[PDB]
DNA sequence: CATTAACCCTTAACGTTAAGCGTTAACT
DNA sequence: AGTTAACGCTTAACGTTAAGGGTTAATG
């Protein structure tokens, strides 16, 4: 339930189209350590890559920043989320 | 027009909405009063244990401020290298 | 014998027990800042430089840290596919 | 102190003396043939990889391999930076 | 008070640098 | 054949700019 933007790049836009790492970030004009540590699920999805991902594949630019925050938020919870509404529980 | 802050809707549909506070804000999250008030200036962001927090708080989806954070973001990355992106790549198409 | 990262021992031998940061041991070092938090946090590793930076400070021998970063990328790798290398590779004998 | 890389090694006390040569030993390690290679004319090193593949091989510890390395790696800081870090840093 | 400008720690993302790979195609 | 360019991919370590976050203080 915590699926990091990364695997969804790897599984599924990198391995359709055969593209290697190395070769996305040279057409996304970023350095190879930057494509390669998202691969990874060790880096996130910035807002400058969600654009640069999103012109290349095609895709609007949220869906990249949406597959984060659902990455970010599933791991704010489950790290501290009981340990939360133990501390709020007002309206 | 586009970039909005989500502090700028903080205040306007919660805490003006409510005669809330900031400092009264911080106090009920359970963080401190200086990140509450950096939001509302709009000069903080949401991060995703401050999302779940006011989430929790204003029986909101979780998922409502880091969307408002989502877009916030990609507005000022667009605008600020968006016309540089567009020229740098083309697309698989 | 089994996996530590050298980054375990740096905190629970030494920060900890001194009462030091990773800020602040950083600073004595002359490393900047994520130098010596990445290697707390269990991300980075010591390499040669930084396992003489840290011998120096702590008055050990720099190969004291070199092989709590030899054990760990040797139980990493083992395991990874040992018994697979084992299973590659007829000895001399 | 005297820098040694592990190439030295693995050529004067293992390579010559088993009449081994490196492409032999590339394969019997299942490995491809410039690693082992450039490991011998010292222009590579013993990844963690590589030392349990050679500590498997001839019957030692893959220790032994990394503290080979740990220690050509060490020398090789020292001296190349050696003085200007015991300058820039004080003890305890 | 409630709000701020002070710092300080920790920490995500980025480009650089450079090291280990295997693959290929040379040479020796 | 053995030895070794010379490709290209992956991936580790580094300084750096900059973000969130809680101290504290100054302010209003």
């Amino acid at each position: 339930r915590p699926i990091h933007p990364g695997e969804i790049l790897r599984d599924e836009f990198l391995m359709e189209f055969d593209i290697s790492p190395a070769a996305l970030a040279r057409a996304l004009k970023v350095s190879a350590p930057t494509v390669n540590d998202i691969v990874r699920e060790q880096r996130g999805i910035s807002a400058d890559m969600a654009i640069r991902l999103g012109r290349y594949f095609d895709t609007s630019a949220q869906f990249w920043m949406n597959l984060q925050s659902e990455y970010s938020l599933a791991t704010a919870y489950a790290a501290n989320g009981k340990q939360i509404e133990h501390e709020i529980e007002p309206l």
